[PDB]
């Protein structure tokens, strides 16, 4: 047995600035691990990391993307997988991110799906310091992580 | 409204020999419509194809793909969902098959794949007469449609 539960997607690309939020948390992880997750480092695309996950057979897969949600750089919601659908939020592929998550839904059974909110995303830009702090803060939560880490829904209206 | 039912995904590469299937079957049927199939010409991926599809609203949507099944070229096979999920079948972005499939399937219904069999694929090849032949014969089998237009199961 594996005694696989938890596992940790971690998407982003770090030569693309705040884009690299995901890979930061990956690298944090590898460096002093948090809770019992898996924590795969997904790189720029999701759609190659499936294979993968579902492999790992888990009970909760958390997912951690710098994501445009409209909001001040460094901030953290949950965002539901309805709004996902109806923001039209793309993979790199132009596949439509609510594919991925609700199929990652029907074979899983919990799916939460966690938005960094980006200020600069550019090729071999720097990471702002609003969002190296939100990584930070996402981290430490992952030991004992219950729920939505406590973390707000974005709101989409 | 469009009055949309029936959508037909062609998906392929015409430079890369007879993984030009679709392609060819697209460029038929521009030139000669058969059945009220709304016809996409997927390209290489059907991952960018997903949000035009869903918006169409179709109630039946075929895909028609080159796809190695180990038969012999020119074989024209419907591939169940179940298998292409076995088989772990992936699109050209390493996304497994299966999950496009399945969700598809709750935003349409009916979803149909079908998969011919090429023989030789590669940059700038031709396409092999057996797989000339097998588009025709998806071709006329468009108009009036039902069904899984009358192709066998692949057995595997
Ligand atoms: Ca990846
Ligand atoms: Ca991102
Ligand atoms: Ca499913
Ligand atoms: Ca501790
Ligand atoms: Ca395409
Ligand atoms: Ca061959």
């Amino acid at each position: 047995a594996s005694a696989v539960t938890d596992v940790l997607l971690c998407v982003g690309n770090s030569m693309m600035g705040d884009d690299g939020a995901g890979p930061l948390l990956a690298e944090k992880c590898a460096a002093a691990p948090k809770g019992n997750w898996v924590v795969i480092d997904g790189g720029s695309a999701p759609e190659n990391d499936i294979v993968a996950i579902r492999e790992l057979r888990p009970t909760r897969l958390l997912i951690v993307d710098a994501t445009d949600m409209g909001l001040n750089p460094g901030e953290i919601r949950i965002i539901d997988p309805d709004d996902i659908a109806e923001m039209f939020m793309m993979t790199t592929h132009n596949m439509p991110l609510n594919y991925l998550i609700d199929q990652l839904k029907e074979d899983i059974g919990e799916v939460i799906f966690l938005g960094i909110q980006p200020d600069i995303v550019g090729f071999y830009y720097p990471m702002t310091q609003p969002i190296k702090d939100a990584v930070e803060t996402v981290y430490q939560r992952l030991e004992g992580w219950e729920g939505n880490g406590g973390f707000a829904q974005l709101a989409v209206e």
